[PDB]
Order: C-alpha cells, then sequence, then structure tokens
C-alpha cells in the first residue's frame, strides 16, 4: 500500500505488550535459531537504531498503478476465474441472517465470541460479549445501528492494529520484523459474513484444485488428494511472495471485487462494497493514525479467502500477459493466501513470468532458494505448500504431510505458559508424518515430564482419516 497520511492522536492504542511465549525444556537441547517477535522498542534484541512504529509498517511503498490494458486484461482474468469459481460453487449467495453470520453454517465456523472487538469499543473498555449475545446468536443496539449504516453504505471505521505474539527467525526477530493482525470492528466482520459468508461456506466445503483454493482443507487427510493430483505434471513450481498482502494494488483488488462479487452472481449489492471498504483504510497504532492506499489489512484468518483469489487471477494475469492462448486449463495450481503451487504439461518460464507480476507490484522468487531463478521438471516431492512437504507413507502409499525438522525443533522450544501438554498433543499430529525416529527425537526432551502419544497411536488414526476402508482392509 501506499501511506498517503501520518498524524498523531490523543488516545494511545496500547500495543506494546510481553510476550506470553517462554521457553520449554527442548529450547536448550534443540538451541533452535528462532525467539518471541519484539512486543517492545526497548527488546534489547533489537538491532541497533530499529524502531517497531516504522519496521512493521515499512512493507507499504506505494500502490502499483496498472495501464488501462493491464486492467482490461486483469478483468478478463478476474471474469474468467469468477465464472471457474461460481460453476463449481452455485449462485445460492444470499446474504446470511444475523443468527447464522454469528453461529455459522455448515463449512463456516462461528464468530469467536471473546476476541478482539476493534475500534472504538477497545476504547470504550467494550468486550464482544457486551455489543454480541453469541449464545442466541443476537446482537446488542450498537452492532445493530452500525448494521443499518452499512446497509445505507454509510458505515466509516479505522483498523486497530495489533503486534503479532508468536515465534520468528531470530534474523526477523532481531530486524524488528514483527508480524501485524488488523482488528476491524466486530460489526465490520459480521457484515462481511452476512454478505459473503454462504460463498466462504462454499469454498472450504470445495477446497481443492478445481476452484484453486485450499482455504478450510485438512492437511492430514487432503494431501493424498492434493498430491496424487499434482504427482500427473511434467513441470511444478512453488512460488514465492515479498508481502503479498501489503501489495495487492489498488486496481486489482477493486476489479477483483467487480467480477467476483457481481449481483448477477446471486450476492447483496452491498458485497462488493465491504469487501472495497479494505481498499483505502485508517490504522491505528499506539498515538498514531496511518492512512493507507491499496494492500489487504494485514492478517491469515480473516483474510485467505480473498489473498486466494487474488493469487488465483495473478497466475492467469502473469501466463495470458507473456502468453497467447493460455486458458484456466493451460495449468492446475491450489494456493493458501500467498502461499501456492503451480503446474502444467507445458514448460512455463516462470523466470519470465517475473515483470508481469512486478506489473501487478508483486515479486515472486523461487520458494526453492536457488541462485537461479525458476526451472522446469519440478515434481510434488520437491514444494513446500503451508510449510508442509508432500511424501508418500512407505506403509499405505498415501501422501503425508512432512514438515521440515529444524521448524518441528522452534515449535517445540517454547510455548504459551501453562498450555505446555495441549501444545505438545497438538505438535505431535504434526510430527507423526516425520517417521518413528525423528519422532521419538523430537519428544525425547519431555519423555516423564508431561504425556507424549506414542507414535503408534497417531498413526493409526492418520491411516483411518486418510482412508477408512484401507484401515478395516488391513484386518482381512
Amino acid at each position: 500500500g501506499l501511506i498517503v497520511d501520518t498524524r498523531d492522536v490523543e488516545e494511545r492504542v496500547h500495543v506494546m505488550r510481553k510476550t506470553k511465549l517462554a521457553p520449554t525444556v527442548a529450547h536448550g537441547v534443540f538451541n533452535p535459531e528462532f525467539g518471541p517477535a519484539a512486543l517492545s522498542n526497548k527488546d534489547p534484541r533489537l538491532n541497533e537504531g530499529v524502531v517497531l512504529d516504522e519496521v512493521i509498517f515499512s512493507k507499504h511503498k506505494g500502490d502499483t498503478k496498472m495501464s488501462a490494458e493491464d486492467k482490461a486484461l486483469f478483468r478478463r482474468c478476474a471474469a474468467d476465474y469468477a465464472s471457474r469459481l461460481h460453476s463449481v460453487l452455485g449462485t445460492a449467495n444470499a446474504p446470511l441472517s444475523i443468527y447464522e453470520a454469528i453461529k455459522g453454517v455448515d463449512g463456516l465456523d462461528a464468530m469467536e465470541p471473546d476476541t478482539a472487538p476493534g475500534l472504538p469499543w477497545a476504547l470504550q473498555g467494550k468486550r464482544r460479549g457486551a455489543l454480541i449475545d453469541f449464545e442466541n446468536g443476537t446482537v446488542g443496539p450498537e452492532v445493530e445501528a452500525a448494521l443499518k449504516l452499512m446497509e445505507k453504505r454509510e458505515y466509516k471505521f479505522a483498523c486497530q492494529t495489533f503486534l503479532k505474539d508468536e515465534i520468528r527467525p531470530m534474523e526477523k526477530v532481531r530486524a524488528g520484523k514483527t508480524r501485524i493482525v488488523d482488528v476491524l470492528p466486530v460489526e465490520h466482520i459480521l457484515y462481511t459474513r452476512m454478505m459473503i459468508g454462504r460463498f466462504c461456506a462454499q469454498m472450504h466445503s470445495n477446497n481443492g484444485p478445481q476452484i484453486g483454493s485450499a482455504v478450510g482443507c485438512n492437511p492430514d487427510v487432503d494431501w493424498q488428494r492434493f498430491g496424487t493430483h499434482f504427482a500427473q505434471y511434467r513441470n511444478v513450481w512453488d512460488v514465492d511472495y515479498s508481502a503479498f498482502d501489503a501489495n495487492h494494488c489498488s486496481d486489482a483488488m477493486n476489479i477483483m471485487f467487480e467480477e467476483v462479487f457481481r449481483t448477477e452472481f446471486g450476492f447483496h449489492p452491498n458485497a462488493e462494497w465491504i469487501l472495497k471498504t479494505l481498499v483505502n483504510t485508517e490504522h491505528a497504532y499506539e498515538n498514531k493514525r496511518i492512512t493507507v492506499e491499496g494492500g489487504m489489512p494485514s492478517g491469515c484468518s480473516a483474510t485467505s479467502i480473498i489473498n486466494t483469489i487474488l493469487n488465483n487471477i495473478y497466475v492467469l494475469y502473469a501466463l495470458r500477459r507473456h502468453y497467447e492462448g493460455v486458458e484456466l486449463d493451460t495449468y492446475t495450481m491450489i494456493s493458501y493466501g500467498d502461499d501456492i503451487v503451480v503446474a502444467s504439461d507445458y514448460d512455463l518460464d516462470f523466470e519470465a513470468l517475473k515483470p508481469h507480476f512486478k506489473s501487478l507490484g508483486q515479486t515472486i522468487t523461487p520458494a526453492d532458494k536457488s541462485d537461479k531463478g525458476f526451472v522446469l521438471g519440478h515434481s510434488i516431492t520437491d514444494v513446500t505448500f503451508l510449510k508442509r512437504h508432500f511424501h508418500m507413507d512407505y506403509g499405505t502409499g498415501f501422501y503425508k504431510p512432512v514438515m521440515a525438522s529444524k521448524t518441528l525443533e522452534a515449535i517445540l522450544s517454547f510455548a504459551r505458559r501453562g498450555t505446555i501438554q495441549e501444545k505438545l498433543i497438538s505438535v505431535a499430529g504434526l510430527a507423526v508424518h516425520s517417521g518413528p525416529d525423528e519422532y521419538r527425537r523430537l519428544f525425547e526432551p519431555f519423555q516423564g515430564l508431561f504425556e507424549i502419544p506414542s507414535y503408534r497411536s497417531l498413526y493409526l488414526r492418520w491411516v483411518n482419516a486418510v482412508c477408512g476402508d484401507a484401515a478395516a482392509a488391513l484386518e482381512h
């Protein structure tokens, strides 16, 4: 995005805390090159002269202006992807009821009852529970009033900026590259869910290469589905972006929203409008109010679908800008926000697409970290997606999501205080795919102190999870 105004203000949005993450017993064994992100300017691990306030917003270097020809190409690519999307999903996109918006529907989780409420409710000491009855799926009078302002397209708002208290590579910790989440007002989230919730549910239910989205996938079971699909292609690419979310230009975002969320596809006219409120945003951080043009508000969960849709349109755009006769079936892909796997039987030159992605304000590199850029001949067993590799289990022949051992060492090395037992059982579910020897090694530090699930128990759970009849067949 482009920072068009930075001004000081009364009311500090107090967003410089201490980490709830503490080292575990594993920290001293593994000595990871990771640590909690800096949550304070006075953090002694920060490099000399690094200001948190400056670095967290440094990703906003501009709002790339696309030419008329490029915008008309982008619109064709958006309308072509939308055609595919709404063909698979259908056009049952009537607004969600307030009850359904809060409680969710099949394929869409209920709203979180006690997460951050956003502005100005955070400054008035009003928690989410004060504004919305999540039990009954009803709203208080303030949310009710704000919903009626959005009906009229008169709603205005500020994004509350929170630092992401999490583990980061030590080099990113020192450089002050703390990640941020933009918390929009709870009523804005409610209304967005009203406008596109049915669509969001359908995309979760229909995740797969056909719609180019892994949002709402279960890697445990869906790696088999994904792996057998990409294994069929001569060429597979994993594509790295630099600040994908920030670098979505106003032109791209606006056109995507216009082509994807049309009334003719069953959407309320206001679906396009509430999404378009994401383009030109005001961000509250401490005493600062930063106005940005372009980019998606920072996040993962809340913005996954939009980022995934843009990734799909970007690949069609980039290939059509370089080659003639490119259609959706020229390649296959799956995306989860900025994360992407692309495959084609065609020898697509991804190295030559770099300038074409640059016309969208996006910088692509091979995920590989090759000294050269993109190459042909890569397969599904070479790539990373959701921090997971695709490897066949020798026992069953099924693809399993294998995470890098260094990443599992880092995850096991820190925990929120009092959560260690819960975290071990969760991370065991990830580490089981590393094999029995590495699984044993990763949890050795915790043996005798916590309950570590047997490798055997999680392996048997997994085989049943991915194919029920296969597990049954082994008792022939």
